[PDB]
């Protein structure tokens, strides 16, 4: 056992390991997606922007989950992080509503996360999820909802125009 | 009676306090209007800012008629603010709209208390009146037939795309 | 449903909504304070702007409470704000009183809102509360009993002295 | 009781300040290390330094605990603070050792006082703990789990050398 | 014997052992004070600044003195650290008078232990206990003696208005 | 076909996607190692922070060549990033082992890519290989051979001291 490890239950550390290799495979979706943006025939230069931006963040939400593993005295176990669900998204929108159900996912397991540390009475694991991913998490979703609501309401799939302007007056 | 009390009617203090329980109610119908455009299925975030800045400046409006109730000698007498008329607006146009209609209301109840403070000879409440409220509620209900007229000429509430861009490009 | 609600119960919704309104009700009672004190015959400046400024934050706590409802994809819901139990309290001493007593109230409100998003297993609300309205409280609740203290021992209220020279040192 | 006080059990207010001389004395046992440390037959002044600035943070975290004790209507008792259990630990890798045990017992007993603030219902006490103590402690533990670690590999505490080059580098 | 040991007597090294367990009483006692004052039904935030800062001070020479102690070639040797002989004072002036007393009491024993290091021909001691002690003390005693005269002649303790207007002007 | 596709050979642009996928492969071994070292029964931080840089670095690289195959109207097919050979490496020589074998891997893959970039004919993608990669891999085998051969040098990995001496002189 670690000579750090205190009030740190195995069932924790395996749960944050899951969810490090959730977070790793958010930001690899995230990616697949600034890139898809990228391409010559999508041309969409800031939603690219903002999907790597969020590919970034989760990365980092990676990165101090595993550092808050380290902390407690847990072991880290990285998995392979597996290949994104789409290559083609065929619109902003699109993108946006496939974030905004990953962004909901991430969330409902850190909630799961966040119950099992208060069934294991780890308030210093409950507290570190409270401040760090659940208003992160609830910031995200309601940003990504507001995305796809003026998505939506420009006329976005079937209107270019409405992704064109979005591009360039909500995310430029 | 006051000791500062001077050629200030009863009847005139009784106006200033309608007045005062009016700017507050229109203050919370304001507030209700930005927090409804900040809402996920609504997302525009420059009619919200816009309303809470209305909502502000009515709040102001309050604190003046209080101030000069006591400046008087007057007794502020304050009554409950009632909740506004509509918790739905369904369009940036529409709030707009009864924007408008709620700004000509208070114009109007601003008359009514200059017609009384001159029946009454009381320049002092006239010419606060004047400075302080008049031009004030002319220059709003221009602002807001104007944001009104833009709406409606752009295509708006039927068009999605012309609320988002007037959200942009005029309330931001 | 709101595309970005997620583990945020109606119950929980319900209770924002009483807390929404029960702040509003405490900002109106710190403004009728603080005109009290505006008063020629009270005449203590720096009673009303201490409780000016109480009023202030109080509406801000109604506002980011308003957007946490926006947040979670709850539905804001408003209600009369009803008028303050008094317009009248005759000393500085017994405003302190009755403000501590309205602190103490909020904040028993909001002990039972953490304990319905306890029993809900709504972390995220939980730790909005704590991060942001129970530190808050218990601070402006010593505040109150503080001020309380001092004027009372320094003869408040039957010394008008006491009162004018707290509001020189204290709250000047 | 105190005019203040709301939601504070008596069981809370005690071990709120059995961890109030908990804090002193673990400030206490760092200050005797500190000066065992500047001693002419030991002479390991970032030692000295270490355990002098540990000591500093123990007697804050006390005065934070005192202050919330006051804030919530709490009475503070006093109680003697023990010395030290050793008045001497030959080596700078003991007295890491034996720091790493004393802040385990205070992170042990914090977590004790935040599971009776829990069964208490006392949502702003469970706050206090996690915010300014928790994560304070995990920290502390980390941090002198490495020096241990490291100064275990370089071979102290049977190479002066080691120890030597440990207080030149990672503590200077 | 330490290398460093010279015209150091072990009766001096007792001496100034015991002057550290008081010099840390002492700050101990003061810390006591300053959160009684820091009580909700107290509120006297200035005198509670005032013994906070005592405190502070009568830790720096028990560190001074720790610090001559190994600079001599003595050996620390702490003692528990006595719980302040009241928990209650029940006025500022009654916290001042026990001030008093205490720096008295410290101020012979450093007398005491001055004619020792006489009698053992310990020039530096003398020296230093004369340089870093003595005046420090005469000040104190002077400064409170000040304060005790002031809050007497006020009308202290029976006048709460004489406490508040000393914490307010003298304590400011 | 693309609109900007020109002289772009499938099995350049295949080789280019599993490129893309090794360098993300290492930069996923450089963050297991990175975090590897920051465990507390390790505790080389230098180290870490050096693997992460590293890890970074490497993520750049994967990005630069989906940049790359976005510009030639090429399309990124991602693959799963597979988990790390090893979970563990006993020692920062090891671990500078293993970059060192990883960095070589790598660069025989990008002098494959150029082959067959130059039997496609395609001196755009042997320029971009030559300008960003080729150098970059020379350099950093090379400094992983330095990094070994000091570290074998000063007898690790049986001596805890050189590599700690290594952390601060060299990686610090
Ligand atoms: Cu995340
Ligand atoms: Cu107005
Ligand atoms: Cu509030
Ligand atoms: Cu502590
Ligand atoms: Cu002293
Ligand atoms: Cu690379």
């Amino acid at each position: 056992t670690s000579q750090v490890r205190q009030n740190y239950h195995q069932d924790s550390e395996a749960a944050i390991n899951r969810q490090i290799n959730l977070e790793l495979y958010a930001s690899y979706v995230y990616l697949s997606m600034s890139y898809y943006f990228d391409r010559d025939d999508v041309a969409l230069k800031n939603f690219a922007k903002y999907f790597l931006h969020q590919s970034h963040e989760e990365a980092e939400h990676a990165a101090k989950l595993m550092k808050l593993q380290n902390q407690r005295g847990g072991r880290i176990f990285l998995q392979d992080i597996k290949k994104p669900d789409c290559d083609d998204w065929e619109s902003g929108l699109n993108a946006m509503e496939c974030a905004l159900h990953l962004e909901k996912n991430v969330n409902q397991s850190l909630l799961e996360l966040h119950k099992l540390a208060t069934d294991k009475n780890d308030p210093h694991l409950c507290d570190f999820i409270e401040t760090h991913y659940l208003n992160e998490q609830v910031k995200a979703i309601k940003e990504l909802g507001d995305h796809v609501t003026n998505l939506r309401k420009m006329g976005a799939p079937e209107s270019g125009l409405a992704e064109y302007l979005f591009d360039k007056h909500t995310l430029g």
